[PDB]
């Protein structure tokens, strides 16, 4: 049996590898590999071919999120008329679970259609590492020791292996699971804790608040002041406020010390304060590290950052020529589309002799949260750093729908920030139902430098949350050399 | 008899926009008459205009209210279980309901007016006296008891627009959108009649609160409904009315309508077709509200089509008085209104002479699915420009797939000048499509290419971010006429 060269070797067929071998090879003709784990979702390995997003991440979490608003749709119904039997309502979670691993496989089998039908792009099983700068070694398992399926030659070698849930260091961590898991609960838990103050465990919390059986309680601990860390500070105290209005409690300032098991066998877990708290399922979402120990980076000496990601430059490129690194292994903005544009950049520049890098800047993106965030570019205490003076536009306001509905606590908010020398729009950030959709488009307009006074002359689209983006001229504060008040001197 | 620098004929959209900037921007003395203070009949509009008492708030809220006969059907793909039979749709808890949030708006706005100095509000009809008077009077009779005579030294018309009925016998039979609002009881079966947004929306509206074995039939005059809207959508949306139970009878007009002795109403068509029903609401369009202003008396003109003729900042021939809003037969929409007045008020009382921009407007039907909208649709784009590109992306969202809608297919098309790449316009079709729109509306006053939406990361999962993966068109327009190839 012999060993099959290739142009291009692909190590994880998730989101940025896969845009990289498929335009490779349908493009620019070259001759592709590409390398995962798993052909379709779930244990042992959870992700699998078309990689976290698709398999245990944006996909199967935005249907879980869908049906859990459902929760507010029936309730809120009754202030437009709806009548119905309320005592006979009942949240099936094996539904929801069955329904989104259904729709998850369809998308595994696509994958594994197009490799058996595209010329020169092929796709191999097993577990990738780097033996020599130019042959990636395909082995049973993830040790190092177990036996060779393959070997691929490689003039160029991608490295796009994603990332891993972090699980903190404490007694009794074996009691405890990671979002893998959660996607494949049998049955939806009477009481939960997530633990962290990140998108993560936030939407999580929301999942499980909305499919909790009768009885059920959702708390979320964090171990700072307030969640959501490097988002607008105004959204998130609105969106603690609002979690909270929805019967989800928000422990701040407490980590969990230790986790063990009741005579009943629920977990019983302590907290560095001595607060104690029993629940069914402790899910730890404090955090995402780079997958690289498997790769055997030490055989050709490519260099990892001090943080831990595979080190690149603006090309992708590692400081081993032929050998480039994208998406979550670089340890930077773990978004999918980032990781996509980045497999597309590098494909364009060493195959398509149309150089080209990803800007980093100004990235749109959004929470899944209920209610849901949208933002683009800078929060304001960053731009306050880096600009004399900054304007900060702000509308806070309960849409109308929610006068009748019931839920008067869903208050939209939108922000923009600027430089307020010329007027250059730095960051947009909204909360509120329709907020990461609208906040794609903000995307286009930041790329094109758009100034305030664009969003102001453009007339708005009435009765529509987004209008107040187009209607907002007066700023409500400013940052003048970093510091921030209601008027300038 | 009291002085002001501006009288505004119609406490609405415009009118209160005008005046409200010309007294807190500009210190002028200024007086606002409407014949109503809060919504309903006698006379439907009121303060606050057309749109806060009988059209986008109460219509916005209502169709919000007909989603939910999805939103409950659509939750059982995602695990949810509760008794189906047990549903009803309340019509009177949605109408009392929506009632009092209109009721509230109307009387924030009039605790602005006694807040407000220079702001006075006047209550009755008003006309034009003379070139420099404006009377109030009791009723929309000429001769009824003057209430008020203004003297202005600037005259704004404002009095928007009213529904059109046509000169066919039984016409008095048939209601409009005004009366639909205050309907007792939610119709059983209901002919909507025209093609237009209203017609749409209402049917949509009606679907949702039919009592069991409801029905709602849509007639339109000529092929296919929503004329003036992207061609696509207008076919899609047609058949994703028809996959929820709403009849589209195209090619098909009344002809009379007649009293049934039970008091429902007999339709006969042009075609020789009749129809019973409950309620026939006429949506075939609205006209300027011109008749009450006793514009005779100044000499106004008119344009043949019946509106107000103006320049590009809202002059009429008769100097100092001006006209804004659906009074001048354009763009018959609340924020255009709201920009004509504030431009107006920025001319005449500032130093910052201003004209609306009525290119590239952003626009919305909620009909359900929605529709989302700015610039120019591809056969006007053909007409104006060699060569024309259309990129385009049509398919059900997953989530619709698990829901068992699976007739939802979201729209997106986008139509650039292929010369250059410049974005000409952006056309959508489904849930989120009037909130996404608003951003590209900013787009295009940046005149984007197509390849700044495509170079453009994306936010995933989204609908909005198909608008970011279009590289390739799907065909052309060259000299006029549609290829599939360059
Ligand atoms: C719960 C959750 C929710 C998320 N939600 C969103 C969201 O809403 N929006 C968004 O933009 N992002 C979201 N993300 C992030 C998104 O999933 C990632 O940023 C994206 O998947 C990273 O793409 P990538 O190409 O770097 O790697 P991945 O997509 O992770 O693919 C890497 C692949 O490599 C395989 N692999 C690993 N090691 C090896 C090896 N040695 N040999 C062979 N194959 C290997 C893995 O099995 C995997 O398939 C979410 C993530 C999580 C965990
Ligand atoms: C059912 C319906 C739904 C709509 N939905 C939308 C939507 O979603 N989005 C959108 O942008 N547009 C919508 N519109 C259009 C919008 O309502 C109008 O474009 C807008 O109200 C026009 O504003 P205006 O300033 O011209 O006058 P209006 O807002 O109509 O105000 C005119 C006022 O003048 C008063 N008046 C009339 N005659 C006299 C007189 N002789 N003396 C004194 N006062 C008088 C009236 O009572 C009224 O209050 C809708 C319209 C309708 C009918
Ligand atoms: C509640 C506010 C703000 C919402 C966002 N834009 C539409 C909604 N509103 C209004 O249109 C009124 C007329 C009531 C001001
Ligand atoms: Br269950
Ligand atoms: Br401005
Ligand atoms: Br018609
Ligand atoms: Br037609
Ligand atoms: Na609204």
């Amino acid at each position: 049996h012999m060993s099959k060269a290739f142009d291009l070797v692909v190590i994880g067929a998730g989101s940025g590898g896969l845009e990289a071998g498929w335009n490779a090879a349908t493009l620019y003709g070259k001759r592709v590999a590409v390398v995962d784990v798993q052909t379709s979702h779930g244990p042992p390995f959870y992700a699998a071919l078309g990689g976290t997003c698709v398999n245990v991440g944006c996909v199967p979490k935005k249907l879980m999120v869908t049906g859990a608003q459902y929760m507010d749709h029936l309730r809120e119904s009754a202030g437009f008329g709806w009548e119905f039997d309320g005592s006979s309502v009942k949240a099936n979670w094996k539904k929801l679970i069955a329904a989104k691993n259904e729709a998850v496989l369809d998308i595994n089998k696509s994958y594994e259609g197009m490799f058996n039908d595209t010329e020169g792009l092929d796709f191999f099983l097993g577990w990738g590492s780097l033996e020599s700068k130019n042959v990636v070694v395909v082995r049973e398992t993830a040790d190092p020791k177990s036996a060779v399926k393959e070997r691929l030659q490689a003039d160029h070698i991608l490295l796009a292996t994603g990332s891993w849930p972090q699980m903190p260091a404490i007694p009794g961590i074996e009691h405890c699971i990671s979002s893998n898991e959660a996607f494949y609960l049998p049955e939806p838990p009477r009481r939960v804790l997530t633990v962290g103050g990140g998108f993560i465990s936030v939407e999580f919390a929301g999942i499980f608040n909305a499919y909790k059986p009768p009885g059920g309680k959702v708390t979320l601990c964090y171990r700072n002041n307030l969640i959501l860390r490097g988002f607008d500070e105004t959204i998130r105290e609105e969106v603690t406020k609002q979690l909270t209005a929805n019967g989800i409690e928000i422990m701040t300032n407490e980590n969990p010390a230790k986790v063990s098991l009741n005579t009943d066998g629920s977990k019983h877990v302590t907290f560095e304060s001595g607060k104690t708290l029993d629940v069914d399922v402790v899910m730890m979402a404090i955090g995402r590290i780079p997958r690289t120990n498997d790769l055997q980076l030490g055989n050709v000496g490519v260099k990892l950052t001090p943080k831990g990601g595979v080190q690149v430059d603006e090309f992708s490129r590692t400081n081993v020529p032929n050998i480039y690194a994208i998406g979550d292994i670089t340890d930077r903005l773990m978004l999918t589309p980032v990781a996509i544009n980045e497999g597309a950049a590098l494909v364009d520049t060493v195959f398509g002799n149309k150089p080209r890098k990803t800007d980093h800047t100004r990235v749109a993106s959004a929470v899944f949260s209920i209610p849901p965030i949208g933002t683009c570019g800078l929060i304001e205490e960053v731009a306050a750093k880096e600009f004399e003076k900054v304007a900060v536009y702000m509308s806070s306001f309960t849409p109308l729908m929610h006068n009748i509905s019931g839920s008067k606590y869903k208050k939209f908010v939108a922000k923009i920030v600027t430089n307020h020398s010329d007027g250059t729009v730095l960051g947009v950030h909204l909360l509120g139902d329709g907020a990461p959709e609208i906040i794609q488009a903000v995307g286009v307009c930041l790329r094109l430098n758009a100034k305030i006074s664009d969003f102001y002359n453009t007339i708005g689209v009435h009765p529509t949350s987004a209008e107040e983006l187009c209607s907002m001229r007066t700023p409500s504060y400013y940052y003048v050399k970093g510091e921030k008040m209601e008027k300038l001197p």
